[PDB]
């Protein structure tokens, strides 16, 4: 509205009251912050080699 028009909105009467200034909570408890999900390039490589080898001593 203006430099003074806006100020009037904040307080029109000399009588001012002190109120608290808690954090935002549109849906109970939400945290709006900048974050990025990082990743990696490495996986585990196993092998299922459970063969069966006997001791063929003689023919």
């Amino acid at each position: 509205g203006g430099s003074d028009e806006d100020a009037l909105k904040a307080a029109r009467a000399i009588k001012f009251l002190y109120q608290s200034n808690p954090p935002p909570n549109p849906e109970g408890t939400r945290q709006a912050r900048r974050n990025r999900r990082r990743r990696w390039r490495e996986r585990q490589r196993q092998i299922h080699s459970a063969s069966e080898r006997i001791a063929s001593t003689y023919l």
